[PDB]
DNA sequence: AAAAAAAGAGTTGACACCCGGGCGAATCCCTGCTATAATGGGAGCTGTCACGGATGC
């Protein structure tokens, strides 16, 4: 009852929720590339880089 | 009238062995990933009363 009472059907409504989901992604991450918080915390594990560890085929 | 040894103890090396702990190897459990379109559910009494109590205007 509470399922239906409150949902309904829709065909291009998905498209729109995916373009939502698809900006709100691209809205994170370009809110999480900051300076000096999220450059330097990960310069950490990039200059780990030339063993072939994580540094290629992880991060 | 005397006087020493098969047992009885006591060990000393000499195997026979018997689960324990590793080294392997062979093999179980988990978890996730599959891209045409899938869009609200199946029994069950209903052939006992009667009492004793819990809601309602």
């Amino acid at each position: 009852r509470e399922m239906g009472s409150v949902e309904l059907l829709s065909r291009e409504g998905e498209i729109a929720i995916a373009k939502r989901i698809e900006a709100g992604r691209d809205t994170m991450i370009r809110g999480l590339c900051e300076s000096a918080l999220t450059f330097e915390a990960i310069m950490v594990w990039r200059e780990e880089l030339g063993t072939g560890r994580i540094l290629l085929r992880e991060v």
